[PDB]
């Protein structure tokens, strides 16, 4: 598993769960191509997205859905979606966490990249 | 102007100057028109990138270059950029500040939307 | 005014405003006593609350009180209190705003200090 | 463990390792009481701070020691520490997870609650 995608939610204080994620990554064309997706577990956890054999260098985009999580809960937030564009394995694999911590107006966002 | 852009160093405790910010605007084909565009000042703003007449409701993207900046502070960073998508919303008098803090492995972006 | 406190509401995308700041000093005994406070303005910032003759060389607290606020937005809040502990250090003309970022269940701070 | 504590370094984008953290109970006389301690594992976490039994309802203070983590990176931080103060188990018991990611002059700071 070397990309995992974690959700919180500032207001609960909890995991954000069944929150919609979309990887991509940046094609020779310079186009978004579609890479994986899924949605956070009950621990706002995503797993699986991806194998070492599929995860190669590149640039890769991570959209987390955080209207459509909002939106269910009764919440008008302020962004469409949480984007968090990096390039990946460029000195060879790594694992990487994307984590985000969200709140209506705002959001955090941290990587924890391990060897 | 109505969409105020402003970013924070984190880890030097200073606004984040000089930092290249583009404003994008979604246009009717799906894709993302540039809109505005500018530098962050001594004070880490950017201001009047748009007008009241110019700034209709849509959906927008503040694209801020995290990388660029990191680089030339000679720090390794995660992030490409740190990408904001929202919509602008006409109920009543509003202005957007849109802000970021940031970090080599993260950041932190919020909305101040002010009458 | 050597020291500014900046409250945001990340749930309302606004100022914290009438937010109560209470800024304390570490005296000789170890103990924090008081040395200014307010209530933030409508634009969620509280200045004046010391000069640079008053603003020595020392460690200093700002507990901002979040609790009472989220209370008074029926929105059940985690923390009693923000606290921020920092030494105020005289390497060149300073001017400190101690920063926070409000949620109900998470809190960013940051400090800007600037010549 | 109904009290984990786990801390990440926000400049590096890993855990952050070896950080001291001490626990307070405010007692009877509104004093802080010395309720626990321990540093942060490889993965940035701490367990086994209490158990169930000691861990009854009232007001808790938990402190990172974020400036001795920078200093010895060599960084000299803005903060003393990172101090989360709130009330646990006032509806009975859960589980805390209380969370700081940190930077040089900046800290986010959140809690995840589950029953």
């Amino acid at each position: 598993c070397p990309l995992m995608v974690k959700v919180l939610d500032a207001v609960r204080g909890s995991p954000a769960i069944n929150v919609a994620v979309h990887v991509f990554r940046k094609a020779a064309d310079d186009t978004w191509e579609p890479f994986a997706s899924g949605k956070t577990s009950e621990s706002g956890e995503l797993h699986g997205l991806t194998t070492e054999e599929e995860f190669v260098e590149g640039i890769y985009k991570v959209e987390i859905d955080t209207k459509s999580y909002w939106k269910a809960l009764g919440i008008s937030p302020f962004h469409e979606h949480a984007e968090v564009v990096f390039t990946a394995n460029d000195s060879g694999p790594r694992r990487y966490t994307i984590a985000a911590l969200l709140s209506p107006y705002s959001y955090s966002t941290w990587a924890v990249v391990t060897n």
